[PDB]
């Protein structure tokens, strides 16, 4: 009953933020199981074509997810690539992931979700998604989401020129074949290629690879980016994973962009959200959502 699920998720459009949508347990379990098989049938390194809308972190800010679709166009009017970190911190992670999974099932060739570092049980145990599942449903449903997260794809290349992933580059990343050989389902390890793709950050003050203040993975400098793009015949890295005041922010003379789609992020920041449009000529533009 996929249309009924989407209809009830969208009903709270225009409402005051916070109003819950409580689907049944069996509906939610259905969403995980069907989306999981779609994720596994599709490559772990997606090959996408413009036109596309690209969105960064959401973190359970469900009313801002609805805002994004209002600006970008509700599926299937636009094609979407999300870069991860759907859950934790916000008050409505369940509504957020459920609508994203519902859209992946309904439009499986035009709607895409990458894995962020919060799509990992050990992380979202700490940062709120476990608690939200336990309170509103039960722990077994959280384990069902985990099994589904473990199958998400990790990266995307749009029209052979834009490399997308949640976190960033890896010192272990020599060829795109290494990403394609990552076996799913898997948990995110504490180090290595999959970790770095989900966890690394650019840094304006590092030359080469540096220690990451997060305590996980690395920072990389502008020269790492330029070498990567030249080596792989790419034009742009598109990533998320860090809040930026204007919703998007360029790095390395516009060779990398950070996208963040949760305005007024977890109430603490006064940032805009942004969504990047890529048209058929690979021109990029940004739609801005102020707090
Ligand atoms: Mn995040
Ligand atoms: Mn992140």
């Amino acid at each position: 009953n996929l249309d009924s699920i989407i209809g009830r998720l969208l009903e709270v459009q225009g409402s005051r933020p916070g109003k819950n949508v409580q689907l049944t347990e069996n509906e939610i379990r259905g969403l995980c199981l069907k989306s999981r098989e779609i994720f596994l049938s599709q490559p772990i390194l997606l090959e996408l074509e413009a036109p596309l809308k690209i969105c960064g972190d959401i973190h359970g800010q469900y009313y801002d997810l609805l805002r994004l679709f209002e600006y970008g166009g509700f599926p299937p009017e636009s094609n979407y690539l999300f870069l991860g970190d759907y859950v934790d911190r916000g008050k409505q992670s369940l509504e957020t992931i459920c609508l994203l999974l519902a859209y992946k099932i309904k439009y499986p060739e035009n709607f895409f979700l990458l894995r962020g570092n919060h799509e990992c049980a050990s992380i979202n145990r700490i940062y709120g998604f476990y608690d939200e599942c336990k309170r509103r449903y039960n722990i077994k449903l959280w384990k069902t989401f985990t099994d589904c997260f473990n199958c998400l794809p990790i990266a995307a290349i749009v029209d052979e020129k834009i490399f997308c992933c949640h976190g960033g580059l890896s010192p272990d990343l020599q060829s795109m074949e290494q990403i394609r050989r990552i076996m799913r389902p898997t948990d995110v390890p504490d180090q290595g290629l999959l970790c770095d793709l989900l966890w690394s950050d650019p840094d304006k003050d590092v030359q080469g690879w540096g220690e990451n203040d997060r305590g996980v993975s690395f920072t990389f400098g502008a020269e790492v980016v330029a070498k990567f793009l030249h080596k792989h015949d790419l034009d742009l890295i598109c990533r998320a994973h860090q809040v930026v005041e204007d919703g998007y922010e360029f790095f390395a003379k516009r060779q990398l962009v950070t996208l963040f789609s949760a305005p007024n992020y977890c109430g603490e920041f006064d940032n805009a959200g942004a969504m990047m449009s890529v048209d058929e000529t690979l021109m990029c533009s940004f739609q801005i959502l102020k707090p």
